């Protein structure tokens, strides 16, 4: 029971935070979350959609719900359903935020690079002047799992932590699409994300509802099999 714009549904999940879901059109339908955050009188938003049309219709919904600026977004790797609709963010006149990685990667993965690059220091935090203005985004780097380039963000305030394709639910038989994923190191990164955010109750992931942290323990236990 939640709203829908155009080819989007939107949940909420925190006074103040939304779950945007686009779907791509192909063995069928494939699902794909994202957050929107309100920090006082400006939107934050994570991830883009599959596609440039579904992120104009993101704004267009926040636009018409929320009436808040979108100061900035950040996509957490270089792919199609997280950095698909960078066109659409940068026609919208949105700063963009990203991996150093995932933008000197994103032509390669025939993705539109964002206007600015995050760094990481070696515990996994972000370096703060890469990230100006941020607010309540607390982002992680929890090392290569899903992609060598994958980041997570937390919202202080709130009890959600964003995991991205990182984490999968507690339910899940498999870890998705292993194509460009670190098999050795995607265990460890899983957990290094669980203690960077150790007081997250609600766990958003990219394929998935927001589950609690027993995704976390889970998807760690998945990725000990492939090392
Ligand atoms: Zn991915
Ligand atoms: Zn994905
Ligand atoms: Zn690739």
């Amino acid at each position: 029971g939640d709203q829908r714009f155009g080819d989007l549904v939107f949940r909420q999940l925190a006074p103040n935070v939304w779950q945007h879901t686009s779907y791509l059109d192909m063995f069928g339908a494939v699902a794909s979350n994202g957050l929107i955050v309100r920090d006082g009188g400006r939107v934050l938003v994570v991830d883009t959609a599959w596609t440039d049309d579904q992120t104009a219709q993101i704004l267009n919904w926040i636009k018409q719900e929320i009436n808040l600026p979108v100061a900035l977004a950040v996509v957490t790797h270089a792919h199609q359903d997280k950095m698909g609709g960078m066109d659409a963010l940068h026609a919208a006149g949105i700063a963009t935020y990203a991996n150093a990685l995932s933008n000197q990667l994103a032509p390669q993965e025939g993705m539109v690079a964002a206007q600015h690059s995050l760094t990481f220091a070696a515990n996994g935090w972000v370096e703060p002047a890469t990230a100006p203005n941020f607010g309540p985004l607390k982002v992680f780097y929890p090392g290569p799992g899903h992609t060598s380039d994958n980041i997570t963000v937390g919202i202080d305030g709130t009890d959600i932590a964003f995991g991205g394709c990182l984490i999968k639910d507690s339910k899940a038989k498999s870890l998705g699409n292993l194509g460009d994923a670190d098999t050795e190191h995607y265990a460890a990164s899983v957990r290094a994300f669980g203690a960077a955010f150790p007081k997250a109750s609600m766990i958003v992931m990219s394929h998935s509802a927001p589950d609690s942290r027993a995704a976390i323990t889970h998807t760690a236990r998945m990725a000990d099999k492939l090392r």
